[PDB]
């Protein structure tokens, strides 16, 4: 069944592409990636890097997470992000994002052995 690990790559690591390509990148994303499967997500980042330069994160700069826990880490860099946020005009089964795209450090929690993020904290 997922892992936090494999859903953490599901929901969140899109490598194929550079940034988004158009106005259309969350909707589509959103849909294939099987988060609005239940319900419209409403936050939502993708990250537009190599998975091994993600994993790599665990060891960098520990900091709290929002919620207070201390398995948070931010990227020493900068990452190419993709921002998708749920529009006015989302309406469940038809989810609506907005595509906002940016560079920017990005902060996870990390888990397990090999120790590998499993979710994605905030933007920075
Ligand atoms: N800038 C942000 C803020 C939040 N989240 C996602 O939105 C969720 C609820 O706020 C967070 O938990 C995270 O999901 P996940 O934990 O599944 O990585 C995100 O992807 N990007």
């Amino acid at each position: 069944k997922e892992t936090a690990a494999a859903k953490f790559e599901r929901q969140h690591m899109d490598s194929s592409t550079s940034a988004a390509s158009s106005s259309n990148y969350c909707n589509q994303m959103m849909k294939s990636r099987n988060l609005t499967k239940d319900r419209c997500k409403p936050v939502n980042t993708f990250v537009h890097e190599s998975l091994a330069d993600v994993q790599a994160v665990c060891s960098q700069k520990n900091v709290a997470c929002k919620n207070g826990q201390t398995n948070c880490y931010q990227s020493y860099s900068t990452m190419s992000i993709t921002d998708c946020r749920e529009t006015g005009s989302s309406k469940y089964p038809n989810c609506a994002y907005k595509t906002t795209q940016a560079n920017k450090h990005i902060i996870v929690a990390c888990e397990g052995n090999p120790y590998v993020p499993v979710h994605f904290d905030a933007s920075v």
